[PDB]
């Protein structure tokens, strides 16, 4: 945690590799929202992708 904290607006599943599933009503760790479409996350265990339109930067 620490830096940009995001919240989960829906509960997402992941469909390839490099991506990474997050439940509606979470406070993740945002590792990179330089992308446009796809925002990198910290979630429980490991890193990953997931929609940056499924996500709210909370600043």
């Amino acid at each position: 945690t620490g830096k940009e904290l995001v919240l989960v607006l829906y509960d997402y599943q992941e469909k390839s590799p490099r991506e990474l599933t997050i439940k509606k009503g979470d406070i993740l760790t945002l590792l990179n929202s330089t992308n446009k479409d796809w925002w990198k996350v910290e979630v429980n265990d490991r890193q990953g992708f997931i929609p940056a339109a499924y996500l709210k930067k909370l600043d």
